């Protein structure tokens, strides 16, 4: 579980993404998009997308990229006390987006590494190993409600 002082770590610079939640969904998913272009093939709506100049160029790229912000600051802000917001996002992400625990890996690190990009001062080592502890507990109680549904994988 994370401390109390960690949960403060990651919603301090959380509260900050939140200033721009479209500018770092975009750049996330082009993170993601580049780093992993296997985890593009899911997306029917951006499969199209064939350079970054084009996903950058792309609303609805930005539109999704809130989609996915807003939802997982809901999560954060209820410091693991997370199970009414948790379970849907599973379900649908198992059974219907069929999205494997390891790309909730790949997008993982694309969150650090854009948190780094856009606040070196508020996301220092100690605030990195909490965000990276934070993220751990999204995809474990996450892993949990897949194998519970026949797809731990
Ligand atoms: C921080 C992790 C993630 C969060 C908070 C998240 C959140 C969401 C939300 C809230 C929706 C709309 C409601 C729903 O269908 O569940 C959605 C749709 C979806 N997600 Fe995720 N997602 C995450 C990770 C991923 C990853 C890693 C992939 C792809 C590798 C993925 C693929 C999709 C797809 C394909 C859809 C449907 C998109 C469409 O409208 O066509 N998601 N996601």
């Amino acid at each position: 579980v994370l401390s109390e002082g960690e949960w403060q770590l990651v919603l301090h610079v959380w509260a900050k993404v939140e200033a721009d939640v479209a500018g770092h969904g975009q750049d996330i998913l082009i993170r993601l998009f580049k780093s992993h272009p296997e985890t593009l093939e899911k997306f029917d709506r951006f499969k199209h997308l064939k350079t970054e100049a084009e996903m950058k160029a792309s609303e609805d790229l930005k539109k999704h990229g809130v989609t996915v912000l807003t939802a997982l600051g809901a999560i954060l802000k209820k410091k693991g006390h997370h199970e009414a917001e948790l379970k849907p996002l599973a379900q649908s992400h198992a059974t219907k987006h069929k999205i494997p625990i390891k790309y909730l890996e790949f997008i993982s690190e694309a969150i650090i590494h854009v948190l780094h990009s856009r606040h070196p001062g508020d996301f220092g080592a100690d605030a990195q190993g909490a965000m990276n502890k934070a993220l751990e507990l999204f995809r474990k109680d996450i892993a949990a409600k897949y194998k519970e549904l026949g797809y731990q994988g």
